[PDB]
């Protein structure tokens, strides 16, 4: 019944029927993105109109289209031819992954470079990498992928252990044309294998680990209704899924007594970028927007009970469209469970004799995606005390190169002859805020040090200051760990019992932001990543911090174009965009498969409640 | 058999016998600290000499003594009269807590102030607070506590809800003399109660929480031998306990193949300080060194199964001395268990078809202590992948005051009329390092941004630089979150298979350090807290960053005096001291009992191993 319900296979089949009938789904067409649109502001007209947005690619070289469709009214709402030289290319198609290796396999320049290295072309895997926008004028308006080669010694070999350095090719995947092959020199292909299931590398497996059994004999404390509506420990929300963004959280609210109090209207990871810091011409173009270019949701893993998710697990199996409009189920793609989280509150009082201990718990909503060598887990946490936390877990295999003789300032050595270029993994969280409603504002809070003197005779005082961000042009903010800088989202029209505005405080990890030179192509395309915090006024069409068509866009779209409007954000419907990321200098211990590293952020209540909201938690 | 075994009740009884016989334990004497000394460098003489250090107080006003005793040889090794005007007072005695309230109860000035407020003296609790060193010349060489008053409406009432502001007294606990009573004005005593077990405040308890059952059907994966030696998942260590520091970790090592490789020789929280930022004369002197002044280990809680520690718990029950030298068991004072920790490593490979998932786990060693209104949990974590992490969990009841009419820049309002002064909780971790042995060095690692130009034509390159700290005078370091600053402890004489020195990287949280004015008394007494990282050359007598006698010491002892020696630390036996802390602006949600907040640090292997050390972990 809910307008925020997951798309169903039936809805997908209708969209495919509608597109076919209208002549928009010919055998040269491919669906490159399909997703449900969120209800517009003012859904209190309960006239549900389930609408879908579709990007349609044309493998014959015709212009792609953006199409909005109403499943409710069986009609095509709008259909727009796209000039991709202007507004950017469509996302990489899954079927294009193989095409790069196959086209290079018959190219004489490619075969020439492989033969000079005594490599059998049948052993050479080619990674299909997004191209970016650089100096090659012939690429404007064309659908280009770049290829880097790895050797597989046998079909179960890990190809990442055997990079072929000094060699890169550019491919036009529509006209099927290898446009350039660059061979800057021969590097030895690193010889050692990286097969982490080979007993010769693992040694004998441990026998010392004894089982941990986590069970809920009475079932879990949360309920799921309508497919994707969660109620757990006063929290209420809807779990959505989008093929670009992955898990999306809607209508996050907290039942405080009788009132259902909104907190966040929509929470997602709206973009993520991985820039490489190796200046070698073989790799200096390498940056991928896993979310905007590849669509992380469509590579979500099926999560196994007992391995990926442990305990009493409830699964969601989201439905997406394949390239032809058929629905495909991602079986067990979202794991949902509660976890014990230690002590929540504890005190033994000398004067009253009361001994008091309460335990904490958290609700976990997670998925995993795999794009090439990278593997990422996305975790949302809801805690008893009102805290919301996001955590990204990065694992998989690092992207490799040759380690150059005589070393490198921009590459780590992982094994003899084998290197791993320096890089970052940078995320953009989009938080469409709704603290007790839609009239919200953001204050920047800094610790204030005070000088010894009148009024502060012993030199012990310290304070804090808050600065309201009133317009978009002043709402691009940087971290300052040294002054304890945080940001508070409050509702100036909703006060707690002390007559102060209710609020939530955003605590960032204060990791470095984008390191690339501000004049670089990547700094222009990933401008969001150069600052920790942006606040915009809400608008229907401002969904992604990089714009709608990231692949081969020349830059500037998204956040820097939005904030130029300089709209009022002081007590308005606002959106917080938080940049956070990992700077990865690979270590030996990351090889041949990488232990998880993490990054994230959290939001804690700041005078949102009238006292601690967990006074009614019982003893264990 | 191990020299690092916990002190036994029998050893304590011998110490009491030895002291008595020597005339050092008369009925005017009180033991203010008793602890085992660590074996000296060069314990390869296996001539175990179990030695104890004792601080002896004299309630009659005579000079206290420091005494070293050999339980092995039944002899007093040394005994030193202390001039406390010079080297500081002995730690607060537990029996002195009540003495402040009892002495004030008969003082006419005190009774006068209470009667003006219509307070029944029988209802008024007095917190015994350490005094510090300020402007009162008559306090030098005297044992002074300061008292702040709270009202208990009935014996089970939470007194923290009813601070009596505008009133403070100073007390000499040896001569039993109220030296000053200061009454700066009357404030209403806040009326609301803060009784978090009162159904009228909690409302009806939740019935929605269903149980989480954590069990180990085959028992835990770790073994304990010799009372306190742990072996778990290639980790080996000894768990010690000291009445000042609490849980101490000795001989942390990792079994890498056949070799037992040392990592850390001794790890402890060696000091912790809570400075208050309220400039009011009633509280502007308030700072407590919970570790150095009060001794956190002697207030360790007994931890309840299912409430404090959940799962398959192994307990240690450490033995300390009471004020007369009798042994007392802290029943179940240390909890020890392993926890599941999510995904350790995961990859699904497009080219090989291999799907690979492994789960992580961690070994937890924890205790809780309670000093007055504050409650703190200390958690050490050991992970499968070689990571070591410390986490402090802060809870209990916030320290309260009146909220002044017309507001405050240095106090938060928690309830009508009730305030909570701004403060910090700052910890000092002392890491006596032993990365593959005792020849260690520290490098500071900063990210390096590179300019677009020759060699970096696309402006994408970035790098890192490492700076060796060679002498103590250059080994006082500050955080820089903006440049990703970390510190690496390496052994330049031990190389991995890539011929690079083995190392561990320290990742800090980059929270603000001491905020007080550098000319303040607290900045002098807690100088360690003004910088994030100190490195010293190891020395037997350099145990605490504030020195041995913190109570009423005038400042400068500890770290700033140690590093003045300017010793060589480049490939030597070194000690890392890491300052980290929480800056607490109390919120409504912290009242009437505070949800846990956390801070900590972690160390990760940095080319310590020759590849990932968890390749031999099995599938679940
Ligand atoms: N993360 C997307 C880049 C990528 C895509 C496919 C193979 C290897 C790398
Ligand atoms: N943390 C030590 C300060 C303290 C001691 C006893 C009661 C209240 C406060
Ligand atoms: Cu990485
Ligand atoms: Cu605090
Ligand atoms: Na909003
Ligand atoms: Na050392």
């Amino acid at each position: 019944a809910s307008p925020f319900r997951l798309a169903s296979a039936g809805e997908i089949s209708e969209v495919q029927g509608i597109l076919r009938t209208a002549g928009l789904l010919g055998p040269e067409k491919r669906i490159a993105y399909l997703g449900v649109l969120d209800p517009a502001r003012g859904a209190g007209s309960e006239a549900e109109d389930r609408r879908f947005r579709v990007f349609i690619h044309d493998v014959s070289g015709a212009r792609p289209q953006e199409v909005t469709v109403s499943v409710t009214n069986g009609t095509v709402i709008s259909a727009v031819e796209l000039d991709t030289a202007a507004t950017g290319e469509l996302p990489v198609l899954e079927e294009e992954f193989e095409v790069v290796e196959q086209l290079l396999a018959t190219d004489e320049r490619w075969l020439k470079a492989l033969a000079a290295r005594n490599l059998d072309v049948s052993k050479v895997r080619v990674a299909p990498l997004s191209a970016g926008v650089f100096e090659y004028a012939e690429e404007r308006g064309r659908r280009i992928l770049r290829g880097l080669a790895f050797v597989q010694d046998f079909p179960e070999d890990s190809a990442w252990a055997h990079p072929v350095d000094g060699l890169v090719a550019y491919v036009d995947v529509v006209s099927k044309e290898v446009t350039r092959v660059i061979d800057t020199g021969v590097f030895p292909v690193p010889a050692e294998h990286g097969n982490y299931t080979d007993p010769e590398l693992t040694g004998p497996l441990r026998t010392t680990q004894k089982p941990i059994s986590i069970t809920q004999p009475e079932g879990p404390s949360f309920t799921v209704t309508g497919g994707n509506h969660i109620e757990w420990e006063k929290w209420s929300l809807d779990v959505g899924f989008d093929v670009r963004e992955g898990v999306v959280l809607h209508n996050i609210a907290f039942r405080d007594g009788d009132r259902l109090r909104p907190i966040i209207n929509r929470a997602s990871i709206a973009e993520m970028v991985v820039p490489y810091g190796d200046p070698s011409p073989i790799r200096s173009w390498q940056n991928y927007f896993d979310t905007g270019e590849y669509l992380v949701g469509q590579y979500a893993n099926s999560l196994e009970l007992g391995c990926d998710c442990l305990g009493d697990i409830t699964y969601l199996s989201p439905v997406i469209s394949d390239a032809f409009g058929n629905p495909r189920e991602i079986r067990n793609g979202i794991c949902m469970h509660e976890e014990d989280w230690g002590i929540l509150a504890k005190h033994s009082d000398l004067w009253s004799g009361i001994n008091y201990t309460r335990r904490n718990r958290r609700m976990v909503i997670s998925f995993f995606t795999t794009i090439g060598n990278y593997d990422y887990g996305f975790y949302w946490y809801l805690y008893l005390d009102g805290t919301i936390e996001f955590e990204a877990k990065a694992t998989g295999v690092v992207f490799t190169s040759a380690f150059p003789e005589g070393g490198s300032d921009n590459i780590s050595q992982l094994a003899p002859g084998l290197g791993a270029p320096f890089h970052q993994h940078i995320f953009s969280a989009r938080l469409d805020m709704a603290i007790d409603g839609f009239t919200n504002r953001v204050e920047e809070e800094d610790v204030v040090r005070q000088t010894m003197g009148p009024g502060n005779e012993r030199g012990n005082a310290f304070s804090r200051k808050r600065t309201v961000l009133t317009r978009e042009s002043e709402a691009v903010r940087e971290a300052d760990a040294r002054t304890g800088r945080t940001w508070i989202i409050s509702n100036p029209e909703s006060k707690n019992r002390l007559n102060e505005p209710v609020g939530y405080k955003l605590h960032a990890h204060n990791q470095p932001t984008l390191l690339a030179d501000p004049g670089s192509s990547i700094a222009r395309r990933a401008a969001f990543a150069t600052k920790d915090l942006w606040v915009t006024r809400y608008a229907d069409d401002e969904r992604y911090p990089t714009g709608d068509f990231v692949n081969q866009h020349s830059g500037g779209a998204g956040l820097p174009s939005y904030i130029a409007q300089d709209r009022d954000i002081d007590g308005q419907d606002i959106v917080v965009w938080h940049t956070f990321g990992l700077t990865h200098f690979p270590r030996v211990e990351d090889w041949p498969i990488m232990p998880v590293d993490t990054v994230g952020f959290k939001l804690r209540p700041e005078g949102f409640f009238d006292r601690s909201p967990v006074l009614d938690v019982p003893a264990n």
